[PDB]
């Protein structure tokens, strides 16, 4: 079965975050790594993989570690030719390196034809109710719901200011994805409470490699404003 919704206290409130929430906008404002037909070329710890991999524009890193869950997934992928998106950090960052987690699709047998994309549609509820909605887009068939997540926020923190330097319009956030077998799973939107951002803690939730059907999935985001 799925994980159950949200209740109240299970999410993040950011007026109880009071270090930088320009550390959460980072990780999601114009912020991947996306590397195309790679195969790993080494490890550090048993459920980690490194990967050749530079960043196009502002020339900060050519090698990418990703962890993943266990060392099964690891195994898994280890000499398979994958598609690679995710969202990296440098804080806490060991092995121009960069870390992240999860982000791993096998590439062969995994595209659309024609070079088609795939429209995966973002409905957005502020106070519960539906105020706007928007398309993210993929070229992959099995797609990393952490990319979705990526993709969703990226154009919330400029449409909606999901996340500003200080702190959020928004009180509390998560972000639902529903699969066409019924299954449902969360990620809270908002920093754990306290005066520090802990990037790395943050992005581990990514770390089941969790992909999903972009062709039947559905995306809710779930936004409450500060007072009423
Ligand atoms: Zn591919």
């Amino acid at each position: 079965e799925s994980q159950p919704d949200p209740m109240p206290d299970d999410l993040h409130k950011s007026s109880e975050f009071t270090g930088t929430m320009g550390n959460m906008k980072y990780l999601y404002d114009d912020h991947y790594v996306s590397a195309t037909k790679v195969k790993s070329v080494d490890k550090f710890l048993a459920h980690d993989l490194i990967y050749n991999i530079s960043d196009k524009k502002l020339k900060n890193y050519d090698k990418v570690k990703t962890e993943l869950l266990n060392e099964d997934l690891a195994k898994k992928y280890k000499d398979e030719v994958v598609d690679v998106y995710g969202s990296n950090y440098y804080v806490n960052c060991y092995f121009g390196k960069t870390c992240m987690y999860g982000g791993i699709t096998k590439h062969e047998g995994n595209h659309f034809d024609n070079g088609n994309l795939q429209n995966v549609l973002v409905r957005v509820y502020e106070n519960k109710r539906n105020t706007i909605s928007f398309e993210v887009q993929t070229d992959k068939k099995s797609v990393t719901a952490q990319e979705l997540d990526i993709k969703a926020r990226n154009f919330l923190i400029n449409k909606k200011n999901l996340y500003e330097f200080n702190s959020s319009p928004y009180e509390t956030g998560y972000i639902k994805f529903i699969e066409n077998n019924g299954n449902t799973f969360w990620y809270d939107m908002m920093p754990a409470p306290g005066d520090k951002f802990d990037q790395s803690k943050y992005l581990m939730m990514y770390n089941d490699n969790k992909t999903v059907d972009s062709k039947s999935v559905k995306i809710e985001v779930h936004l409450t404003t500060k007072n009423g």
